[PDB]
């Protein structure tokens, strides 16, 4: 979700993970990622 996103070093984007980074989750109800 959003704060462990923000905790944990991630970006919560509803944008594509940027190429050499990986899903770890969502944020914002699983509509957008959690990138890292």
């Amino acid at each position: 979700d959003h704060y462990n996103c923000v905790s944990s070093g991630g970006q919560c984007l509803y944008s594509a993970c940027p190429i050499f980074t990986k899903i770890q989750g969502t944020c914002y109800r699983g509509e957008a990622k959690c990138c890292k």
